[PDB]
């Protein structure tokens, strides 16, 4: 649900425009889910992503438990395609995890990998 992901993310990638020197292009590509073809896009939400509870302390994407948190804060679970999403994240995170040892790169592939799932 594209206005409950912006309500949930919006503070969060705000926040990180303090501490990743991303474009105010960037903040909408961000908000919209666009794919993040800039690099200070990807750091952006790498940023938003560790600040909403999606990465552990070593830099993995959460799977599996970890991420119902996540999945509630954004989007809730009143939608069946909600389900979809969870069960895309997770084998995207699993997919992604240890594979890029460039946080910015790990957020690319991981969202990659999302959008590309039906």
């Amino acid at each position: 649900s594209t206005q409950s992901y912006k309500d949930a993310m919006g503070p969060l990638v705000r926040e990180c425009m303090g501490s990743v020197s991303a474009t105010e292009d960037d903040f909408k590509t961000v908000l919209n889910r666009n794919p993040l073809e800039s690099r200070t896009a990807q750091c952006l939400l790498a940023c938003a992503l560790d600040k909403v509870g999606l990465i552990s302390p070593e830099g993995a994407i959460y799977t599996g438990d970890d991420l119902m948190p996540v999945m509630n804060r954004l989007y809730g679970f009143n939608d069946f395609k909600t389900v979809m999403k969870a069960k895309a994240v997770n084998d995207c995170a699993n997919q992604v995890n240890g594979a890029y040892p460039d946080r910015c790169d790990l957020i690319k592939n991981f969202t990659d990998c999302v959008r590309n799932s039906y």
